[PDB]
């Protein structure tokens, strides 16, 4: 799963590609390592999909401009958009949030 | 797409119709085990090599007193018919290592 470790990265990828989720992690965060193999595991299965990993103090820029409060939150874009956000580490609700969109 | 076992009969086949089985030992009655189905449940759909069973504990008491399951949940892994790995405990990350050290 790429870590995305700059705006321009970040920017690029959400860009040119119709379906994206981005979980918002950070070292710091238990439920945010707890959760990441299950994230690795889906992003096997649903290949509709890119599935990228922010570490949100290593792209402040990101962050702060994504509008971030808890930890993790995974938000989806759709043809370059901000269109559905999770927020925590449930893995039912992740689930059903991946299934929606592929 | 995971079995649900309900006999030993059942049990018993799977285990020797198959050279890998994974089992997960759970219970209606276990927060850690409904916490966990949604990664096993994933995991089996792209870990193909393996075939994924449940077992629920209390269902299948015949099994699980001939397994000698006591945490909860245990998952066993089984290559031709014998028990072979054991894991304790609803850890995603452990999980994965168990279901990757055999696929």
């Amino acid at each position: 799963v790429k870590i995305v470790t700059s705006q321009a990265e970040f920017d690029s990828i959400i860009s040119q590609n119709e379906l994206v989720i981005v979980d918002f992690f950070a070292e710091w965060c238990g439920p945010c390592k707890r959760i990441a193999p299950f994230y690795e595991e889906c992003s096997k299965t649903y290949t509709k999909m890119v599935f990228i990993k922010v570490d949100v103090d290593e792209v402040s820029e990101v962050t702060e401009k994504e509008n971030i409060t808890s930890m993790p939150t995974f938000k989806v874009y759709k043809n370059g958009s901000s269109v559905d956000t999770l927020l925590g580490a449930n893995d039912s609700a992740l689930k059903q949030l991946i299934e929606k969109y592929a």
